[PDB]
């Protein structure tokens, strides 16, 4: 299709066109990327993903096409201690994409050790909200938390502070404008503090004309809860000058 | 997701989210749902049924949900005969569904023909478009072409009748209206004329909560080119007062 939408105002328990990668799963009508005990708390060393089962038409080469595509989702991160790790992302990779060993803790789920800083070993681009900065384990990151854009390498490629705030849901928005080749992020809480990044991406030269999108979280020997608790999609192919 | 859309302006050749069954296949463009020779040309003995690969939530049991959704489709037949036969037909039926043994024909391609006209043995809801109605074939069949609202049989709960216009695109537009409980169809020809018919049913005795949506056509000792052209979707859960 050259058009596709889909809305998650809520998650219940009966889902069937979610794929569940690693430990997330569905709880209280959201749903925990990361592992959580009985007691609803965080675990270490954890990986989850979710991606929606349809695939997204995000160019076509004959038409000459590139779709304009919008993400809107909400979530919350909450930990016993104040040191949560290590956050959460939204992604867009080839339909099949799994988890990358050893891409736990730092790595988001997202790469593998031996090539998260290699950009022509990976395809993915992605929006992370990154609370662990410790410069031993994560070398690759600015001092402090921070929302970025990952373009094929767990180095983002752009960046801005960020405040995390433990049980406050945060409310994002990300658009891709094939136009003028902007993906731009907009992240609000209630009390209307704003954060916004952006930057200008060709996404054919990095992503294949199919793809499937979702989010990935984890942590490592420092947690916290990375709970989803909404998400809307829509992407729509569009000619470009 | 308590709503889904997707559109099909045109049906390129390369494609990810359809369930092809049987003989239905991509040709410039379109689906042909039956198969045709080398030449294009229609044969007998065909059948062919596609389907959106994502599941449709059709209601909610819990929130007391049923969905209003909305399919707008185009088609065209084609055959050298006086009499191309079966039809072609805008379904909806469980995920799992497939073609049923010696659904050919008149059938379809949506019935068995043991329980064709057992309402109790079938969870099915569909629009068909019927040009073949031999009385001594279709005995269930009114004695002209007709658009027909199929609701778990081959009889129709209701028929209008219509007319075969060979290489003329109709566009259809289905709407499921869950306060009313009104399926409603209204298909028109390009020089305006239109046909209307109309029921009320509570698909939530009919189907189960997650369902998949598609078309089917077939093509028994009669046969014509079943075409489908376009197709756009919406569905939305909505509280029923
Ligand atoms: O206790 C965390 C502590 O260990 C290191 C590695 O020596 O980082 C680990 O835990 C982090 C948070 O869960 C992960 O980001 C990292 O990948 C993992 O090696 C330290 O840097 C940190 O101080
Ligand atoms: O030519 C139609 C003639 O053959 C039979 C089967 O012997 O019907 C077949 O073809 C029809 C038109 O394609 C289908 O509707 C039917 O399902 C299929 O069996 C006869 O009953 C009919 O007289
Ligand atoms: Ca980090
Ligand atoms: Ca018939
Ligand atoms: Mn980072
Ligand atoms: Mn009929």
């Amino acid at each position: 299709q050259d058009s596709l939408s889909f809305g998650f105002p809520t998650f219940p328990s009966d889902q069937k066109n979610l794929i569940f990668q690693g430990d997330a799963q569905i709880k209280n009508n959201a749903v925990q990327l990361t592992k959580t005990d009985s007691n609803g708390n965080p675990v270490a060393s954890t990986v989850g993903r979710i991606l929606f089962s349809a695939q997204v038409h995000l160019w076509e080469k004959s038409s000459s096409r590139v779709a304009n595509f919008q993400s809107q989702f909400s979530f919350s991160l909450k930990s016993p201690l104040s040191n949560g790790a290590d956050g959460i992302a939204f992604f867009i990779a080839p339909p099949d994409t799994t988890i990358p060993s050893g891409s736990g803790g730092g790595l988001l789920g997202l790469f593998a050790p031996g090539t998260a800083q290699n950009t022509s070993a990976n395809q993915v681009i992605a929006v992370e909200f990154d609370t662990f900065y410790a410069q031993d384990s994560n070398t690759w990151d600015p001092n402090y938390p921070h929302i970025g854009i990952d373009v094929n390498s767990i180095r983002s490629v752009k960046t801005v502070k960020w405040d995390r705030r433990d049980g406050q849901s945060l409310n994002v928005l990300v658009t891709f404008n094939p136009s003028t080749r902007n993906l731009d992020v907009v992240a609000t809480y209630s009390d209307g503090t704003r954060y916004e990044v952006s930057y200008e991406v060709d996404v054919r030269s990095v992503l294949p004309e199919w793809v499937r999108v979702g989010f990935s979280a984890a942590s490592g020997e420092q947690y916290q809860t990375h709970t989803l608790e909404s998400w809307s999609f829509t992407s729509t192919l569009l000619y470009t000058a």
